[PDB]
């Protein structure tokens, strides 16, 4: 088993209703499991401004599933979750699910980079990775703890 951690977005048609479907969702994953869940958070936008807050969370997932098996369910979860893809960059969405990281990996396929290329960058995934992981640290031994020490970033407000 590896323990894979998932982060969790919606800003669109009851963000609350779809993270908790989208909770029940990863649970039903073959070869994985939940181990922990994140306190959900309203946290403003990156990137366009022009959209609702999201409810951001992440979730730790052990799982035996290969990496790019375990990225098939997460967009099926999404595309059954009513997630359509429009032309904007970045616009908002149903539910977003990013593998930050999967063990201690370092993944580059087509489909799939991991670590998340930017999570070191952004507190809406790094404050809840946090909260159910304090002892993490990255595949190039950077410590979770150090980086939210060191780097400037907003507290998070609770959902
Ligand atoms: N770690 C990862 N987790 C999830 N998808 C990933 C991924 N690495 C690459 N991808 C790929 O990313 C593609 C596009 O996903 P999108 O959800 O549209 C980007 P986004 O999440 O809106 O922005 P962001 O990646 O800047 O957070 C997916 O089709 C998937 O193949
Ligand atoms: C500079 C920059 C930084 C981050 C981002 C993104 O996160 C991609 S789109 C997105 N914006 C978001 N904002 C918040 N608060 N939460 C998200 O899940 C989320 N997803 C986009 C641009
Ligand atoms: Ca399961
Ligand atoms: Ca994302
Ligand atoms: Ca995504
Ligand atoms: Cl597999």
């Amino acid at each position: 088993m590896t323990v894979a951690y998932i982060a969790i977005g919606s800003n669109l048609a009851s963000p609350l209703e779809q993270v908790n479907a989208a909770l029940k969702a990863l649970g039903d994953i073959p070869e994985s499991h939940i181990l922990t869940v994140s306190s959900f958070y309203r946290t403003p936008p990156l990137g366009p401004q022009d959209q609702p807050d999201y409810l951001n969370a992440a979730v730790a997932l052990e799982t035996s599933l290969a990496p790019e098996e375990l990225l098939n369910h997460t967009q099926r979860i999404e595309l059954q979750q009513g997630r359509v893809r429009k032309a904007e960059r970045w616009g908002p969405r149903t539910l977003d699910l990013d593998i930050m990281l999967f063990g201690n990996e370092v993944i580059n396929t087509e489909r799939l980079t991991v670590p998340h290329y930017d999570m070191k960058n952004r507190g809406f995934m790094l404050w809840p990775l946090f909260e159910i992981a304090p002892e993490l640290v990255f595949p190039d031994g950077e410590m979770l703890r150090q980086i939210l020490h060191t780097r400037a970033f907003d507290k998070l407000n609770k959902w």
